[PDB]
């Protein structure tokens, strides 16, 4: 769920309030992707999408009938490194492993403020 991913962020950026400094970036960080990335950071953002869209193709998903952002997992963070845990079932080890992999992304590129808030015009 959303509220795991925000905590995840923090795991490997403690400095950040991902909600707000993640929050309306590029074309694809946010509600809204579309369009080409502006930079690795929004690339993180695109594959994480396309990480959530893989997912709701699986049968294992398919018996959620709760969205990937409200669908709750475990996993836990120490020593700043995360881990899915292994009392995930199907699905939510999928989208635990996604929001994993988007959170490492964030911390391994660039920020650049002058993109956010990025105007969707050119995207
Ligand atoms: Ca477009
Ligand atoms: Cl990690």
């Amino acid at each position: 769920a959303l509220w795991q991913f925000n905590g995840m962020i923090k795991c490997k950026i403690p400095s950040s309030e991902p909600l707000l400094d993640f929050n309306n970036y590029g074309c694809y960080c946010g509600l809204g992707g579309s369009g080409t990335p502006v930079d690795d950071l929004d690339r993180c953002c695109q594959t994480h999408k396309n990480c959530y869209k893989q997912a709701k193709k699986l049968d294992s998903c398919k018996v959620l009938v709760d969205n990937p952002y409200t669908n709750n997992y475990s996993y836990s963070c120490s020593n700043n490194e995360i881990t899915c845990s292994s009392e995930n079932n199907a699905c939510e080890a999928f989208i635990c492993n996604c929001d994993r992999n988007a959170a490492i992304c964030f911390s391994k590129v660039p920020y650049n403020k002058e993109h956010k808030n990025l105007d969707k015009k050119n995207c």
